[PDB]
This record gives structure tokens, C-alpha cells and sequence, in this order.
């Protein structure tokens, strides 16, 4: 019986009374279990979001040498990838802690997919491409976060995110899902299923004897030793949604990485090059305390005088308004929160999702949103902020394992990137495909995002068609 | 009143009694109007299917000169494109006539989208690419048609097209729609919205100062004089489905072509090169009788001893079985045809759709299927084969205008190719997106077709995942 003794020494204490444990009937153990489930569902991103931003033009320029395979640049990119893990863990612990404390909402915060890909692979490019360097991207994040905080402070978001047509938002979500799936197939961040061609633009080039320098290959199709390991990892992950295990994405990532940690095999991650020797020597120790040394703060408000920047600002505004106008209300009816027209926390909910982006802009991360993959805790129990606090505590006591998170091979996150798109595509059945007016714009927005390799292009081409087709 | 006098001099005559005009109550005028509507809906393909097969490695090899911009090869490709128009018109008149006469079904036959793209852009390649030359493709069509006729003669199709899982077929249809939309964007058959890149694989390159030889460009984005004309033609076409005009696709094609026929403008199709002079000199006359001289018959059963051929045979079998198991029954409930379990013509319907592919294999065309875009006649009236016969008569008296169909610019069919994909995508809301088992395979099949630029790759990757995920 002493189990229930833990629910009277806590509920009647200050901690229980502060969160109103007696109201919205629940127990401390149930809230802890819900927090554990929603952490296991979400924990993947700490190693997924680290590998996307790392290969996105690190802070060191040619002065510390880009794409020429020089060990000097490789050491810097290793250090930067080491720092972004801690940065993402900190940005997930904060925000989640505020949402737990400022409001009584059992949610979680972390830099989600979709804004990280946008600023990572379109404006900063792949290791020095694009138009704007790394500092200007974080300046843009700062400006967008401040603007969204101002907009949510005194009410316009409800009156601004409701006038957008109901089809463009869903089409944009599907297009972002397709693009995040597409980016996980090239031999730059993905597994290597898609390669270049001369006659056509795309061609199946799972390719064994590949060219290390450029990216082409010299014969051998669908016989890559690492591509098949990635495929079996994807199958292991996919056999985790059926039969409904708690967390399967991290299970597949862990299995693939653990198989890859063997030294000497053809799918290894620690080769005999001295880069591999240094990586292994760092990997010997498991627990390591790391302090940010490179991307602690780097903001430059000196290039806000040209174009190709404010377009990114508008696109980030549109994507972040798409993200939050949706998931927040959706994961309110699952629990016993929704009333006739109120959340009892909606106003305080929108404030944190914008406030904990200013703290992340000068930290190494992108804008954050409440995770949709957190209903695994709501569907069990817990009605107050005893899950957000525990999630923040977990993320805080998950950054000490940096050596086990900075050596994940890039072919272990390809399945995760593909599965994110599969999960996102599920909303495509709510679009009214009957009328031509919605079908044309939805199809254009969906198709133009992965083919042209741009999200802003898709949004700007979907808005124009919908505007022109209704010129009355 | 003499209008109704036309319904007694015909219904009581041999023509009326043969088609049982008194039964399945209808009138001759109603059937003629339905035939007119279903011809206007379908007529586009005569200029759409001609431009796809023309730029697919014409029969003349390097001996009559490939992609080097030599006038000798250009004359041959012009002659071949001239011949395929008549070939497609003949293949549409036949088959439709048989379906009108052999059975009492008010449908129409023509070489539909999806098998033409497959054999055109994957196995014969773009002007000499691929593994198999033109003759082997028609031999494959002959073999597939004979095999399907044998299978439909004594019953297996009902017992063979029903065991395929309900998700793979829909995913394949959506993937073919996406691929047919994708193929209409490159600067080879499409308008020019998508071009190559070095860092990424795809990049928006609507590009004004393009390179005539290779396909790249030398600066200027989204400022192509012909791309904007194609866009406005697409808008004209799309403002034809809302407000429900009879036929709008051919309207947009005609408008774009008529604007393009002006000589001297920047979007012209008759430049001052002597190729343009010869094309214009042929275009002076409007009505011209043409006889097939190059692709009348060319079948070679000499290379059926290697691989990379029977794979195409299996893929064609799968696609053609997907096509017919669906549309035929669907456009049976619209009219008063469906009974408890019978069509009164199902067995005779499946026979013609396979028989009129043998006649087309040694004619210049691909496998044909009953057009889904023929319900425009069913939804008005007509219950017997007084529309198929009229459709065949129209197609017969539509091949005399070859000069007005062989000079259509390639940027006038891009909107049509895009719109076909938009119309095909509408079935995506019947797939069960809830269970992971169907969602994963549907997403993989949908995504892998346009990205890898192959339909067989998508089918073979969607079948394997569904088989592996159910290994019990
Ligand atoms: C709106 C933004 C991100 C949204 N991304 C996500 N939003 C909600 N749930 C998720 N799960 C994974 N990624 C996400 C940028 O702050
Ligand atoms: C099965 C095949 C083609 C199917 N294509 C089509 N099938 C049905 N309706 C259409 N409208 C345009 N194209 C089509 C090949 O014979």
C-alpha cells in the first residue's frame, strides 16, 4: 500500500497543491509514466536535429580550413557537431521547463522539424552554399521570434491565422513532409538511394563503388553495404508502429548505430584514418561534460540591407504560423481541457512558444514548436505540468552522454527522416479534392516543394495560384 | 415536331432495332449529344500522345543523321511525328468502333496515359537512351496484348486482379499521376520550370537565356517568354473545370498554339531557320491526306534472349491490369447497367481492350484502355453503342487535319501533362492512412516513382515492402 502513501506526501505538499493534484483528478505516478512515454516518443530529435544543422555550413569559414576534404575543416565540423548536441538539449530543456511552470500544460518543447530543414538546406546551403552565412540566419531567428512574441502578446494571432484558406495550410504541411523525406535520400544527409543523371534529373544510384570526392559512382547498383543496413533499420523502425511499442524510432536508430560501431567492418564509422582514430579516442569515454565554445553567441545585424533575406523572414513567419495554429488546439481535445471557447492557458501557451525562440536564436538552434508526437503521454494520463517538468529534467540529464550522440552515422537518420514524412502525409485525406479550385492549388503546392528543392518556392507558387483563380 | 420524326425513321429501322433503342429508353439525338460531349472531353490525346512518342527515339538510327542538332535527323523526326498523329488517330478509331459494334457499351478507346509514358521515357529513353530500341518495345506490346487476350478469353482476370492488395493499386495510380506531372516540367517535353544543379539535384530554372545545345542556362530566373505563356494557358485550362464547360483542355492547347503560330514573336514556333521554313510551307495547307511510310510495321523478335526486357513485360502487365480492373466497373454504376453481379457485356468488354492492342503494336502506338474521361457522355444520356460509333467516326474525320496537329509547340502540352496528374491525384483520399502497414507502402510507392524517374522501380519497391512487413 505504500505506493498510495507517495500520493499523499506529495499531493498535500507544496508541489501537489501548486499543480492542483486534487483537481483534474490524476496521480503522481500516472503523470510520471506519461512523462516517460512522451520523452521516449520524442527523444530522437536530439540526434536527428544535431546532424541536420551540423552539415549546414559551420561557423568556421575558409580561414580555418570548404568542400575539399581537408582535415583542418573536418576538425572544426566535428567540434561544431559536438556543440550542437548540447545546444539542442539545452534548448529542449528550456522552453519545456517554462511551459511546465508558467502554465499548467503537459506538453514538451524542442526545435521541431521543418524550420531546421528550411534554414539549414535552403538559406545557408550545404557547407557554405546559399546567400546568407550562419550568423544572419540566427539574426533572422531572433527577429522572427521577437515579432511573433509581439504579435501573440496583444491579440492578432487568432485574427491572423484564421484568414488563411483551409487548403493552403494542409498542402504546405504535406509538402514539408515530402521535402523532409526527399532530403533523406541523397548521399549528403541520407542513405544514397538517389543520385544525378545527364538525360533525366533523378536516377536510382544506390551505388557501391561511389566517388568519395564528388558524389558519383563507378558501377554497381543496389549493392551498397550501408544502404541495405539502412533499409533493415527502417524495417525495424516500421515494425514498431504496428503492435504499438512505446518508442521505436530511437530503437531503430540505436540498433543501426550499435551495429555501425564495430571497427573493421564495411559499414563502420571509425575507419583507420586519423580522423577515425580521434573520433574513437573521444568515444572511449561514455559520460563527458561539454561546454559550448564556438556557437555560444554569434549574431550579426550588419547584413539586413539586402534582399534574399526578408523573403526568408516572411517564409519563416508563414511556416511558424502554420505550425502553431494547428497542433496546439488538436492536442487539447484528447485531454479534459477544452471548454466552450477557452483553454485556460491558450494565451500563456502561445507566449512560451515564441519566448523560447529568442533564447534559442543565440544558442545554436532554430524556432521550436510543441511536439505533436507527445499525445503518447496524454493518451495515458496526466492533466497538469508534471510531465513537462519531467521531460525537461530528462533532457537535462541526457546531455551528459554526448559521446554516444556525436558518433551516430548519417545513414542511421535516413530512416527517421523518411518516417517523419510518412507520419506527416497522413493529413492529406482532409483536403477537399472534389472542387478544382482547391485541388489545383493543393497539388501545385505539394509537388513544387520536393521537385524544386525549396519550401518558399512552393508557398509562393501556391499562394499566387489561389489568388489568381479567385480574381472577382 | 419533325425532330421526333427523326426518332421513328431510325428507331424502327435496322439501326434502331439492332441497338435496341426502345429498350434502355433513350433517343438518337441524346446519344449523338453524349457522343459529342465525350469526344470533346477526350479529343486532346491526339496531340498529347503524338508529342510524347515522337521525342522517344524515332525509328531512324545514326544511319540517317542523334542529339547533335543535325538537320538530317530533324527531318526524320519531323516525318515520324507526322506519322504518329495518323497512327494514334487510327488506333483510336479502331477499338472504339469494335467496342461500339461487338458490344452495346457507350465507351471510347484510345492509347491512354501511363503505358505511353512508361515505354516512351524509361525503356526507349529520350532519343536513343535506354536499353531496348523502338522495335523491341512494339514486340513487347504485341506479346503483352496476346497474353492479356489469352488471360481474358478463359477466365482468370477476375481471379487475378482481385488478389492484389487494395493499397498498392491506389498508390501506383497516384505515383503514375505524379510521374506524368513531373515529366512535363523539364526542358525536354515540358515548359522548363525544373533544371539541373550541382549541390542539390533539382532547382527552379525557369531560365530565359538558356543553352540550346545542352540544356543549362546563363542567367535570368522566372523570366522565360514561353514559360509565362504556358502558365497563362494553364490558367485558362484550369478556369474550365470550375463553371463546368464541356471541354477546356483542348481549349487551352488551342489558345496557346494559336498564339504561338504568329511568325516573328519571341514565343514563335516557325523561326527563320530552314527547318522552320519547311514546317511553315507544310503548314500553309490545312487539310492533307497522309499515309504511313516509316512506322507501318516494325517488329523484331530477335532480342528476346536478354534481361532488361522481361522486366518491362512484367511491369506493363501490372500497369495494364491496374488500369482495367478499375475504370470499367466504375463507369457502369453511373448508367443503368449494373445488375446484381453482371454487366451484360463485361466478358465482351475485356476482350476488346486486349484485342485492340495487337492491332496497335504494329501500328505505332501503345496499349489502350477505356477512357475514364468519358463519363461526360454517360452523365447526359445514351445507353447503347451510339456514342462509340460516333466517337470512332469523329476520330476518323479528325486525321485529315494533320498540319494543324503536327505543329503544336511542346510548351502547349505541359499544362495538359500537369493537369492529368492533378486529376489522377484525386483518388488519394480512399487510401486507409490510419494503419502503418498501408501508410508506409503507399508513401514509398508514391514517392519513389517521380524521384527516381521510373515506374517499375516504384512498383518493385512497393511490393517488396508490403511483402516483408507481413512475413508471418
Ligand atoms: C513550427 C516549427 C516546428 C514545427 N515542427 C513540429 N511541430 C509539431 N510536432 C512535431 N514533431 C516533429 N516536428 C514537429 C518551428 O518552430
Ligand atoms: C491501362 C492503359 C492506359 C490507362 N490510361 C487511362 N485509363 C483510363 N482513362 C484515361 N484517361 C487518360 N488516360 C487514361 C494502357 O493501355
Amino acid at each position: 500500500d505504500m505506493k498510495k502513501h507517495l500520493n499523499d506526501t506529495v499531493s498535500k505538499s507544496f508541489i501537489g497543491r501548486f499543480f492542483k493534484l486534487e483537481a483534474r483528478k490524476t496521480t503522481f505516478t500516472t503523470e510520471l509514466r506519461a512523462a516517460t512515454a512522451t520523452f521516449l516518443t520524442m527523444a530522437y530529435i536530439i540526434t536527428v536535429n544535431a546532424n541536420i544543422l551540423a552539415d549546414s555550413g559551420a561557423t568556421c569559414s575558409i580561414n580555418d580550413c570548404v568542400l575539399g576534404s581537408n582535415p583542418g575543416y573536418e576538425q572544426c565540423i566535428s567540434r561544431v557537431k559536438k556543440d550542437l548536441v548540447v545546444a539542442t538539449s539545452l534548448s529542449a530543456m528550456v522552453g519545456s521547463l517554462a511551459m511546465g511552470l508558467l502554465a499548467n500544460l503537459p506538453f514538451g518543447l524542442a526545435p521541431g522539424m521543418g524550420a531546421n530543414a528550411y534554414i539549414a538546406y535552403n538559406v545557408v546551403g550545404f557547407r557554405g552554399s546559399g546567400s546568407i552565412s550562419y550568423h544572419t540566419a540566427m539574426a533572422i531567428v531572433l527577429l522572427e521570434g521577437c515579432a511573433f512574441l509581439a504579435v501573440s502578446a496583444l491579440g492578432l494571432r487568432g485574427k491572423l491565422a484564421r484568414l488563411i484558406p483551409q487548403t493552403v495550410r494542409l498542402a504546405c504541411a504535406v509538402g514539408i513532409g515530402m521535402f523532409i523525406a526527399f532530403v533523406g535520400l541523397q548521399m549528403n544527409q541520407g542513405i544514397g538511394l538517389v543520385g544525378p543523371d545527364k538525360s533525366t534529373l533523378v536516377t536510382l544510384t544506390a551505388c557501391a563503388e561511389t566517388d568519395p570526392v564528388t558524389g558519383a559512382c563507378l558501377g554497381g547498383k543496389m549493392k551498397s553495404p550501408t544502404f541495405w543496413l539502412a533499409v533493415v533499420g527502417f524495417l525495424i523502425t516500421s515494425f514498431g508502429l504496428m503492435k504499438n511499442v512505446k518508442g521505436s524510432m530511437i530503437y531503430g536508430i540505436v540498433f543501426v548505430t550499435a551495429i555501425s560501431w564495430i571497427r573493421g567492418t564495411q559499414v563502420t564509422i571509425f575507419p583507420h584514418t586519423p580522423l577515425g582514430d580521434s573520433n574513437y579516442n573521444y568515444f572511449t569515454k561514455i559520460v563527458d561534460f561539454h561546454k559550448i565554445q564556438s556557437t555560444l553567441g554569434a549574431i550579426s545585424f550588419t547584413e539586413f540591407r539586402k534582399s534574399e533575406v526578408w523573403v526568408a523572414f516572411a517564409t519563416l513567419f508563414y511556416v511558424d504560423l502554420l505550425g502553431t495554429t494547428g497542433v496546439l488546439y488538436t492536442m487539447a481535445e484528447i485531454g479534459g481541457f477544452v471548454e466552450d471557447g477557452k483553454f485556460e492557458g491558450e494565451y500563456a501557451a502561445y507566449l512560451v512558444d515564441a519566448g523560447s525562440s529568442v533564447v534559442g536564436s543565440a544558442l545554436g538552434v532554430t524556432t521550436t514548436a510543441t511536439f505533436v508526437e507527445s499525445s503518447a503521454g496524454l493518451k495515458e494520463g496526466g492533466k497538469t505540468g508534471l510531465t513537462a517538468v519531467i521531460v525537461g529534467l530528462y533532457f537535462l540529464a541526457s546531455m551528459f552522454f554526448t559521446p554516444l550522440v556525436t558518433n551516430v552515422p548519417r545513414w542511421a537518420v535516413g530512416p527517421s527522416l523518411v518516417m517523419v514524412g510518412v507520419m506527416m502525409m497522413g493529413v492529406v485525406k482532409d483536403i477537399r479534392w472534389g472542387e478544382t479550385k482547391e485541388a489545383v492549388t493543393a497539388f501545385v503546392t505539394i509537388l513544387l516543394m520536393p521537385l524544386t528543392y525549396s519550401i518558399a518556392n512552393g508557398i509562393i507558387a501556391g499562394i499566387g495560384i489561389y489568388l489568381a483563380l479567385s480574381m472577382y
